[PDB]
């Protein structure tokens, strides 16, 4: 009860202040909503179970970031009453400010499903499917609500921090992927020793 009472203020205050949690509602907290991702998977590789990191711009400016660490769990919380996954991703300033948010989950040889909308889940986290890897995959779209000037975001700006943080974080894979144009895919990846 409480818990739950508390993840939807959490959600009004970030959408009622977001320059407060991103820094700004410009071109450069857009770009932020990627790197609060990316910086989730980097700490999974730095515990030491993940290596390799997926970035993609997809059509109309949709954002995946794929990580193959170990899934996000998914066993039900004593404090929430709701899966962990759900409590991560509610209280996550990335999903207050998108219009929509996917995650898609790899754990336990099952693939788990939730999506969500300026971080309200839509429907109970299911499981879809099956597997044989572990890892996380999310998939935003930046609320334009929120994100007023631009919701469009720059290949070059990704591509430069990317590197920087695989040279940053040696021995993790990270690969930016532009499928916005169809017809002509651009993709970087960086890999240092
Ligand atoms: C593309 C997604 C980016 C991304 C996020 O935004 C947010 C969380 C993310 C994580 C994980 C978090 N917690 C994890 C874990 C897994 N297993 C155990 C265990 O004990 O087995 C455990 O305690 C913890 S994985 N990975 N990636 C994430
Ligand atoms: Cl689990
Ligand atoms: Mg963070
Ligand atoms: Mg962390
Ligand atoms: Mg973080
Ligand atoms: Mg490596």
């Amino acid at each position: 009860g409480a818990g739950q009472i508390q993840v939807l203020e959490g959600l009004e205050a970030v959408r009622k202040r977001p320059g407060m949690y991103i820094g700004s509602t410009s071109e450069r907290g857009l770009h932020h909503l990627v790197w609060e991702i990316v910086d989730n998977s980097i700490d999974e590789a730095l515990a030491g179970y993940a290596n390799q990191i997926e970035v993609v711009i997809e059509k109309d400016n949709w954002i995946k970031v794929t990580d193959n660490g170990r899934g996000i769990p998914v066993d039900i919380q004593e404090k929430m009453g709701r899966p962990a996954v759900e409590v991560i991703l509610t209280s996550s300033v990335v999903n207050a400010l998108s219009q929509d948010l996917e995650v898609y989950v790899h754990r336990n040889e099952t693939i788990y499903h939730q999506a969500y909308k300026k971080g309200v889940p839509q429907f109970d986290l299911k499981e879809v499917g099956t597997t044989d890897k572990t890892g996380t995959v999310i998939r935003f779209k930046a609320d334009g609500e929120i994100f007023t000037e631009t919701t469009v975001y720059n290949y070059e700006t990704l591509q430069q921090r990317i590197r920087e943080l695989a040279f940053l974080n040696k021995g993790i894979q990270i690969t930016l992927r532009d499928e916005r144009d169809e017809e002509n895919v651009r993709e970087d990846s960086y890999h240092y020793e």
